[PDB]
């Protein structure tokens, strides 16, 4: 009955989530094949990875104005197809094209694929919290964001059960076959597509649209009005940086630590690299949301979100000042902690908190502008990481990661507690005293 809904939620966030970070580990492959001797090129990898991202925010803006005027009745299963459309052309890049046009083939199949993730985010949002209008909602929310972590998670079980089928036999001799490899990462995600699609199956515009907004604007022209976006719009820019930043090229970092290798056949190669993903990702990328499921409502999000933050932060200052000068393990370990305090603290904080503090009368404008500062924040390290990992050094962009955290711990000043506080009466108490 109720729960059919916030499930297939969970599918398109666990849909997009998968296809979003499934590249941290399809990189690795289309270097051994197109790239052997010199790795990926810094610029052509980061656009190919922060492309979904920043095709990310432009599908909000288009869907955004094709949910307005309609084109189709809330554009359903629309945004589906042109994900799944984008997934088919990413893999059927011929196989022997030159290794550079097969990226740029990439990097734009990815861009269509973010528009179709733009689609889905006022899914999520309005369907649970404003339909219910009750206390708790937060723990309905963070169980849709966990799906983060088993895309991430199942990317990286799908990886090593694959790389393991190939290794049997066939890598000892047929090396050109990972070709196929990354073709079928990107491609399993079919399978629930299409059954989403059998799940989804079975005058006046611009007067009425500038009404709202003097109404918006009003609205946010007041200070504790106004602070409240500032909190929602930092916080999650600055935890995608280092989230995304992170997570799109977990496996350059895991590359940095001993996770290398400088011994053995491609297969080995491979196998610990997946098997350096699966574990940090079991062990802090996924639990980090059932932890934040667990206490977002007893604790608070203002409270995890300052843990998030100066957790993260800590080992993040640990990580590059001593990266260069301590072994496998300690790093490892620190860099686990970290993705788990993402999910735990800030990152899924940030989702909620922009979605709990509004009135419903302004949610949609706020909830999309803080998301789209978040991409901006997810593109920018997305774009610009692989890059400066040569110019300054990794070390240096691990302390800007550090700093985004302080700053996130510091901008959750701004924010209210929204735990057990319905925003709509919030509005309407202030009113009468004015």
């Amino acid at each position: 009955p109720q729960i059919k809904l916030v499930l297939l939620a969970g599918v398109g966030f666990f849909l997009d989530a998968y296809d979003l970070f499934i590249i941290n580990q399809v990189a690795p492959m289309l270097a051994q094949v197109y790239f052997p001797k010199t790795g990926l090129p810094a610029q052509r990898q980061d656009l190919m990875k922060a492309a979904a991202n920043i095709g990310c925010v432009v599908g909000q803006v288009m869907f955004g104005v094709l949910g307005d005027s309609f084109g189709r009745k809330f554009v359903y299963g629309k945004e589906l197809i042109l994900i799944i459309v984008a997934t088919i052309f990413q893999m059927s890049a011929p196989s022997h094209w030159d290794g550079n046009r097969v990226l740029t083939w990439i990097t734009i199949c990815r861009v269509f694929l973010g528009i179709g993730i733009g689609g889905d985010y006022p899914m999520s949002a309005t369907v649970v919290s404003d339909r219910a209008n009750i206390h708790r909602r937060g723990t309905l929310l963070c169980f849709i964001f966990a799906n983060q972590g088993w895309g991430s998670f199942v990317g990286s079980l799908v990886t090593i059960v694959t790389i393991s089928g190939f290794k049997h036999r066939l890598k000892s001799g047929h090396t050109h076959d990972v070709d196929k490899a990354w073709r079928i990462l990107i491609g399993l995600s079919l399978i629930p597509a299409f059954g989403t699609l059998y799940q989804r199956l079975t005058h006046g515009v611009i007067a009425s649209k500038k009404a709202h907004w003097q109404e918006f604007v009003a609205y946010f022209s007041t200070w504790n009005h106004f602070r409240n976006l500032l909190g929602s719009m930092l916080g999650w820019f600055l935890v995608d940086i280092a989230f995304f930043g992170i997570n799109l090229n977990q496996s350059v970092v895991l590359a940095q630590i001993g996770f290398a290798g400088k011994t053995g056949d491609v297969y080995d190669k491979l196998f610990q690299l997946a098997t350096g993903n699966i574990i940090v990702t079991a062990l802090g990328f996924l639990p980090g949301y059932y932890f934040t499921l667990f206490l977002i409502d007893i604790v608070g999000r203002k409270k995890l979100q300052f843990m998030g933050f100066i957790m993260s932060g800590l080992f993040l200052a640990i990580l590059a000042g001593e990266i260069d000068h301590i072994g496998k393990g300690p790093l490892l370990a620190c860099f686990t902690f970290m993705q788990f305090f993402f999910n735990f603290g800030a990152n899924t904080t940030t989702f909620i908190v922009a979605a709990e503090l509004f009135p419903t009368r302004i949610r949609a404008s706020a909830h999309g502008i803080s998301a789209a500062a978040g991409k901006c924040g997810a593109i920018l390290s997305s774009l610009v990481f692989n890059q400066l990992k040569a110019k300054i050094g990794t070390s240096a962009v691990l302390w800007i990661f550090f700093s985004t955290c302080i700053l996130g711990f510091i901008s959750t000043f701004l924010i209210d507690e929204t735990m057990g506080v319905d925003p709509d009466e919030k509005d309407l108490e202030e009113r009468r005293a004015r």
